[PDB]
């Protein structure tokens, strides 16, 4: 069965770590890759769930909401809470609410880097980054139709077609699209999605490959994305009861939509056995909008001390009345990116070289036209007896609401060089990069204009030792930088923050046995983090520092043609080593322990031939609900099951029917809280039937 050897053999190749084709063992950093075969098996609903059984990442911190693919890697999120995802070696640079998403059914691969890597990609988050590989045209025909149906009125249909147009394979293509409709977990919310992905590959000769990659997506409704207070979730309400799992605190007429257009290409050319040129470019237009009413903690939460509405309440009702605000947003993002690389392979005695040098630049501009409601901008919500009604998003009086109209421009140009020198069984990775990062923000209401031009240099070095049995010990050191976007007291944009990581580990990748096992220890630390000013000024200050260190181990292997086992364990110790206020505490939403195990069996011989069965468990240890560590969030364990049946029997090979069940024991838990007034219920049990037919 396709996914057996895929998760353990194919999953051995990668490029997100070095930009050149390099096997996992020769990469001096922690890198995980999930194949499409695996994704086909699990049917993840997003890219997040596709990383479930990999170490060092929290894929479900935002609970049931699926609006964004936000990932917290090694206890770190990106600047401005924005995503940190790349599509085909190029970053889907977003801004404010404008963040693009790619359905997993359009992906071929998903590789995830852990730790710093600005060495190859410019400004990045300390924790790491995700890189999704689009499906490319197969030179072997593919004609597939798929039908989905399940819990919450989930209805989906999709197709994936690929074939050759010429007779020799000079022109091939791939067209894959889907249409999905479903109700959100929260009452009154729904999600609709429509995507089509046209790809065309032109191969002039055996040394040239030009592949056109386009993607279009329209989402009338993106679903729920609100805030619920801990009182009614983590903690029982004053009447001992807890808000229901599907509770919704937003207006009956809440709306949230997203539209995405992308055009670009990937080009390869090999001159000799010594030189190879490579270029990647994409142009993207993103549009997002929303009319949202969201919770902002109960009336007794110290966060609403200035709410006239809360105040005009008997201080007993104060603990079961939720305050609320709203936001009206509308953004338009334009993004241009090109990365050109020259790859040189040569020798020097007994030393084989693989030199990489490239120029990488990107230009984006986001046009925000929003309107936010402050305190008392929307009628309280009685948690004991909630009443969902419409909200007038237009009637906007300056008494409780003001505009927010910004035009953000970002820019980054970088030059980088890297060598992969190898002597016998020793491998040394050495590389550096220099970045020119300019940014400017124009506030249209105030007429002001803030800008800053950063210059940063980063590098990475590491050693890999290739024992002949598969054991490949290694160690490395890499840096990262992330410019700031917030303004200081002096009316300037703060200085960039930095990431420095040391890591030692081992990778077992035997050529003869189909297994992959990993273990690694690290000390990542983020410097120049923004912290509270040691003064009542509502402004912030630099010089902060957070430090994270831990152990991650991952295991993948087919104990037989019928059994496969995948799992991981993650111990992460993150902490504020120097912050004017939360010093000593551990960042919120970061658990110390994380474990996951999945296994599946398939009957080849017998009456149940072609039948597959799988189960898996992802354990999430406890975590702090706020940076003050004033309350915790209970650990939880979720179990998933699977039932698949090859249809070769009935007459159709390649095709199959499946039944997936997530959160089998329908456990009710809160995924996390980033504060007392910001918690999220986890996802209730879901059952989905999937028919995938191949002609
Ligand atoms: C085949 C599944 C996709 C069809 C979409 C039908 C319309 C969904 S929405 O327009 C109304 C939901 O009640
Ligand atoms: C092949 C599946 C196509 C089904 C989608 C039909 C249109 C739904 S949406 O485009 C308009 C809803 O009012
Ligand atoms: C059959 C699935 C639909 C494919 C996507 C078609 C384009 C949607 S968006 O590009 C324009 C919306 O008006
Ligand atoms: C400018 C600071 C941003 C404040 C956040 C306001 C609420 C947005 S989110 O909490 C709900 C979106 O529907
Ligand atoms: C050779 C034995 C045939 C058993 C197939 C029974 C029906 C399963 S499939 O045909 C429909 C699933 O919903
Ligand atoms: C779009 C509506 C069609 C839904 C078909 C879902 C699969 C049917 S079979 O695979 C399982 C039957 O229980
Ligand atoms: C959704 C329509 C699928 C088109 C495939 C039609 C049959 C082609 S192949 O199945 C046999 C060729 O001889």
């Amino acid at each position: 069965s396709a996914w057996g050897p895929a998760a353990t053999i194919a999953a051995r190749q990668s490029a997100t770590g070095t930009k050149t084709d390099t096997p996992i063992q020769k990469v001096p950093q922690s890198i995980s890759v999930v194949t499409a075969e695996e994704m086909a098996l699990h049917q993840p609903k997003s890219v997040k769930e596709a990383l479930s059984y990999t170490p060092g990442v929290s894929v479900g911190t935002r609970g049931a909401s699926n609006t964004y693919d936000h990932l917290i890697i090694r206890g770190f999120a990106a600047e401005g809470q924005s995503q940190n995802n790349y599509l085909n070696g190029l970053k889907l640079q977003g801004n404010f609410y404008n963040d693009a998403v790619i359905d997993p059914y359009m992906l071929e691969r998903a590789e995830i880097m852990r730790g710093p890597v600005s060495v190859l990609y410019g400004k990045s988050s300390p924790g790491g980054l995700l890189n999704m590989v689009s499906k490319r045209p197969t030179t072997e025909p593919l004609k597939e139709v798929q039908f989905k149906a399940g819990t919450d009125s989930l209805f989906q249909t999709g197709f994936d077609f690929s074939d050759s147009l010429d007779d020799d394979g000079v022109y091939s293509y791939r067209l894959t699209g889907l249409a999905r409709s479903a109700n959100a977990q929260q009452k009154g919310s729904e999600e609709q999605r429509y995507a089509i992905a046209p790809a065309f590959t032109w191969r002039p000769d055996d040394k040239t490959n030009f592949t056109f990659l386009s993607y279009f997506q329209n989402e009338p409704e993106t679903g729920y994305y609100g805030w619920l207070p801990k009182e009614g979730t983590v903690e029982p309400l004053p009447n001992g009861k807890r808000l229901p799992t599907d509770f919704n605190e937003g207006a009956k007429n809440n709306t949230y939509s997203r539209n995405e257009k992308m055009v670009g290409y990937s080009f390869d050319h090999e001159f000799n056995d010594t030189f190879t040129v490579r270029q990647n470019l994409r142009f993207a237009e993103n549009k997002t909008s929303q009319n949202s009413v969201y919770g902002y903690g109960v009336c007794s939460d110290p966060a609403n001390a200035y709410s006239k509405q809360c105040a005009a309440l008997a201080p007993a009702d104060k603990g079961h009345y939720l305050a609320r605000k709203y936001v009206v947003d509308d953004e338009k993002l334009q993004n241009f990116s090109v990365d050109t690389q020259l790859q040189s392979k040569f020798a020097t005695g007994d030393i084989d070289h693989t030199l990489l040098t490239g120029v990488d630049f990107m230009r984006m501009r986001n046009d925000i036209n929003a309107w936010f409601g402050y305190d008392d901008s929307v009628p309280l919500l009685n948690l004991y007896n909630p009443v969902n009604t419409d909200f007038d998003f237009n009637a906007k009086d300056p008494a409780n609401s003001g505009p927010y109209r910004i035009l953000n421009k970002q820019k980054q140009t970088g030059v980088y060089v890297q060598d992969q020198a190898q002597w016998d069984k020793v491998l040394v990775t050495l590389g550096g990069r220099y970045d020119w990062a300019d940014q400017e923000s124009l506030n249209r209401v105030a007429g002001t204009t803030d800008k800053r031009d950063d210059k940063q240099f980063t590098w990475r070095g590491g050693v890999n030792y290739l024992f002949d049995n598969g054991v490949t010990p290694y160690f490395s050191y890499s840096e990262s930088f992330e410019p700031s976007s917030q303004v200081g007291k002096d009316g300037n944009i703060f200085a960039p923050s930095k990431g420095k990581q040391y890591e030692v580990g081992v990778k077992y990748v035997p050529e003869d046995r189909p297994i992959v096992v990993t273990g690694a220890v690290y000390n990542l630390t983020k410097t120049n983090n923004l912290m509270a000013d040691p003064e009542g000024s509502f402004f912030s200050v630099e010089g902060g520092e957070i430090r994270a260190r831990g152990v991650e181990i991952e295991a993948k292997r087919p104990l037989s043609a019928s059994v496969n086992v995948v799992g991981s364990y993650t111990y992460t110790d993150a902490e504020y080593t120097t912050d004017t206020t939360y010093k000593g505490n551990t960042p919120a939403q970061v658990p110390k322990h994380m474990a996951s195990l999945w296994a599946d069996y398939t009957f080849f011989d017998g009456p149940l031939s072609g039948l597959t069965l799988g189960t898996g468990g992802r354990y999430t240890g406890s975590s702090y609900g706020d940076p003050a560590n004033s309350f915790k969030v209970g650990s939880y364990t979720v179990v998933d099951a699977l039932v698949r049946y090859d249809l070769a029997r009935v007459g159709m090979a390649g095709s199959n029917v499946a039944l997936h069940v997530n959160n089998l024991f329908d456990r009710e838990y809160v995924a996390s809280c980033f504060n007392t007034y910001g918690c999220f219920w986890g996802a209730e049990r879901q059952v989905v039937a999937t028919a995938t037919f191949r002609f």
